[PDB]
């Protein structure tokens, strides 16, 4: 079975066709591309090796970022895994690997990586799900030159949760991308600046990862699965020295579905022994990490499995950090959006199986680095319908047709709003400058 992650549907890429994407080339400057992956192997992908990062087609261990980004752009349509913005093996993809597991390992600069994308890869679009705090005139000038020469530059705004400028996103020649969740709410971690230009799906984004390094979750009732609704395995963290480290619980639990009613700030769980405990999330991640509250309420009651669903404040699908100070959550627990949680209410009392599985080939990630490929993927897709238009013209089309989010007009949190592939295409259909 193949799943279409919510982000793919929201940007409106599933309704268009990438049949002409062969006239475009998108270059991914990131941590490499796992070409051995079934959902990425058969893409029209090439790359340019660098002495400091080995093979572009071999990310290495625990260096799956670029593969996740690539999957959002072009995971192959094939009845397995997922699908990217351009899933039909048409778009040309060029890979420049600047990151090793240890960090930046490129023998040269970001400018050099972009040069490679353009000169070696023939890139029309350069997507950069990366950022640094520093800025320079030489870099600003080099990127402006590429942009004026017709290369569309897109990058992540950053996940520091403040107003700091991340570069290259914050240069005028680059589109700074913000992250929003499935309810179109601004992601708490998404940096807000006057450079933020457009938004893309960035919370709980399912995509391809280096084979065997992923993790998935599932909820089954009556022989049917809620996987396609979006089931996130709790990103559990437990104490490790002076900080916290990952401590995922990968197992399955089966039992009658029972809900722990939330009254104010108290929980009415009752006896959850031998039961799958459904509970509404109390609070939300931001200044703190409250996931443990609703989760532990269930555990303390004796729950075998736990399902936390979004509250009205942030009804979208959340993939929060489950900070477990006392390592109390030793059972499988997952997170689902509000709609799914309410639907599960009708199934109370029925046998339910909740499961978290490791060693997978896909995984949910959060980040402006996840929103970025949605934007660059769509930019490439839309541009393929009108390759005669310039990068600046396509950029304008995306901004002019984005769906306004948050406060009316452009804002620092979401820019012009959610990218809209269909509307952007219709815009260029009139002319390279719109109607
Ligand atoms: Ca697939
Ligand atoms: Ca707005
Ligand atoms: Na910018
Ligand atoms: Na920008």
């Amino acid at each position: 079975a193949e799943t279409t992650p919510w982000g793919q549907t929201f940007v409106g890429a599933t309704v268009l066709s990438d049949s002409q994407a062969g006239n475009r080339t998108i270059c991914i400057i990131d941590s490499g591309y796992d070409r051995s992956h079934n959902d990425l192997n058969a893409n029209n992908v090439t790359g340019t090796n660098n002495s400091g990062t080995g093979n572009w087609y071999q990310p290495g261990n625990n260096n799956a970022h670029g593969t996740h980004v690539a999957g959002t752009i072009a995971a192959i349509a094939n009845n397995e895994g997922v699908v990217g913005v351009m899933p039909n093996q048409n778009a040309n993809i060029h890979i420049v690997k600047v990151f090793n597991e240890a960090g930046w390992g490129y023998s040269s600069s970001l400018v050099a990586a972009i040069d490679t994308c353009v000169n070696s890869g023939g890139a029309n679009v350069v997507t950069m799900s990366l950022g640094g705090s520093g800025s320079t005139t030489t870099e600003r000038n080099a990127l402006n030159t590429h942009y004026n020469n017709g290369v569309l530059l897109i990058a992540a705004a950053g996940n520091a949760g403040d107003s700091s400028y991340s570069y290259p996103a914050s240069y005028d020649s680059v589109m700074s991308v913000a992250a929003v969740d499935s309810n179109l709410d601004h992601a708490a971690f998404s940096q807000y600046t006057d450079q933020v230009e457009i938004s893309g799906p960035g919370e709980a984004i399912l995509s391809t990862v280096t084979v065997g390094e992923g993790r998935l979750a599932d909820i089954t009732i009556g022989g049917q699965s809620y996987f396609s609704n979006g089931v996130v395995p709790h990103n559990r963290l437990t104490p490790s020295g002076t900080s916290y480290a990952p401590a995922p619980i990968n197992a399955s639990a089966t039992g009658a579905l029972a809900e722990c009613t939330v009254n104010g700030t108290s929980f009415s769980c009752g006896n959850m022994a031998n039961k799958i405990c459904l509970v509404e999330r109390v609070g939300n991640q931001g200044s703190s990490y409250p996931e443990i509250n609703s989760t532990k309420a269930c555990k303390t009651a004796g729950a075998k499995g736990i399902i936390v669903y979004s509250n009205s404040a942030l009804p979208g699908l959340q993939n929060p950090f489950l900070v477990d100070a006392n390592s109390d959550i030793t059972v499988p627990s997952v997170s689902v959006d509000r709609a799914t949680g309410l639907a599960l209410k009708a199934k109370l009392g029925q046998s339910t199986t909740v499961s978290n599985q490791g060693n997978q080939d896909y995984e949910y990630y959060n980040g402006t680095s996840m929103a970025t490929p949605h934007v660059s993927g769509v930019a490439t897709l839309v541009w393929s319908y009108h390759p005669e238009c310039s990068a600046s013209q396509v950029r304008a089309a995306l901004n002019a047709t984005a769906d306004d989010l948050s406060v009316a007009g452009r804002d620092n949190q979401t820019g012009y709003g959610m990218i809209n592939a269909v509307a952007a295409k219709a815009y260029l259909d009139e002319s390279c400058t719109g109607p």
